C-alpha cells in the first residue's frame, strides 16, 4: 500500500487540483484554443481531458452500484478507442470557456471527494472489490510504467517525507 | 498518449525527482531509521522503495535487450508478492546512509533519462513493444485509480499548461 488511508488520499487530490487549477486564473479566454509547436494540448483540450476523464471514474463507479457489469470506458469507446474517447472529449467540451470548464471540473473533483468519503477502507484499499476496477485493468506501454515508478512515487512519497519533517525535525 | 513526446516525459521524471531528492537535503543522517506513528515509512525506507523500484525497471529493459527471459517483478517475488517485495527493498537499501541511497537513486535517474532519449517514439507509447511491459500488467485496486485520474493527470497537464504559458504569454 501506498497512501495510508483515505485522508492522505483525499488530501493529494485536492492539493494537487489546486496546483492545476491555479495556472488558469491568468490565461485570456481568447487563447483557450491556441495551440503552440512545443505543447500537444490547448487550455481548453487541457481542462475537457480532465473533465472527461474525472466524469468517467464516476460514472463507472455510478453504474456498478446500479448491477451494470462495466468492462467498457463509456457506451461507445473501446479500451483501445481512448485516443477516439480524447477526441469526444475535446468536442464534447469545444467552445466551452475556461471559465465553464473550470466550474464543472470543480464539481467532479468535488463529486470525487465525496466517493472517497463514502468509500470504506476496504473497497478502496483492497483488490477485486468493484468489478470496474478488475475491468479495467485486463494493456500498458512503457512510457506509463516509467511514470508509475518515477513521477508518481516521487510525488506521493514526497509527501510522505514532508510529513515525517513536520514531526521528526521539530 | 497523455505526453507530447519523449523530452515531455524524461522533463517530468527529472523534476518531479529534483522535488523529491531536495527534501532529503536536510535530514540528518543520524535520523535516517527513525521510525514515528504518523508515517509508515522511515527516510531510508522511504529512499529505498525508490532505489528497489527504479533498479527494476532498468533491470528488466536491460535484460530484454539482451534476449534474456524477464520475470516481472522479480524472478523470486511474483506480482501477488508486493508487500514481500517492498520488505525485500528495505532489507536490501535501507540500512545504508542517506548519502550513499541517494548517490544510487540520482545514478538510476540518470539511466532511466539515458534509457528514454535512446527509445524511439514507437517503444515507449505503442503497446506491446516491450514483453516485460506486457508481463507485468498480466490487479489495481480502487484508490489507484482514482490517483491515476486525479494526482497523476493534474501534475502531468500542470506541467503542460506551464509550458503553454511560458512559450503563449511571453
Amino acid at each position: 500500500r501506498t497512501y495510508s488511508d483515505k485522508n492522505e488520499l483525499k488530501e493529494e487530490v485536492l492539493k494537487s487540483y489546486k496546483k492545476y487549477i491555479a495556472e488558469f486564473n491568468d490565461i485570456p479566454e481568447k487563447l483557450k484554443d491556441l495551440r503552440i509547436d512545443e505543447v500537444d494540448r490547448t487550455p481548453a483540450e487541457n481542462l475537457a481531458y480532465q473533465v472527461g476523464w474525472t466524469t468517467l471514474i464516476l460514472k463507472w463507479e455510478s453504474d456498478e452500484q446500479s448491477g451494470l457489469e462495466v468492462k467498457t470506458p463509456t457506451e461507445t469507446f473501446k479500451w483501445n478507442q481512448l485516443g477516439e474517447l480524447y477526441q469526444h472529449f475535446t468536442e464534447t467540451y469545444a467552445s466551452l470557456t475556461i471559465k465553464e470548464l473550470t466550474a464543472q471540473l470543480n464539481d467532479n473533483v468535488d463529486a470525487i471527494g465525496n466517493m472517497i468519503d463514502s468509500m470504506s477502507d476496504e473497497v478502496l484499499f483492497k483488490p477485486h472489490m468493484r468489478n470496474w476496477a478488475d475491468s479495467a485493468t485486463k494493456v500498458w506501454e512503457v512510457y506509463k510504467f516509467i511514470h508509475i515508478n518515477t513521477v508518481a512515487p516521487f510525488g506521493t512519497f514526497r509527501t510522505k517525507i514532508r510529513k515525517w519533517k513536520k514531526v521528526a525535525l521539530k
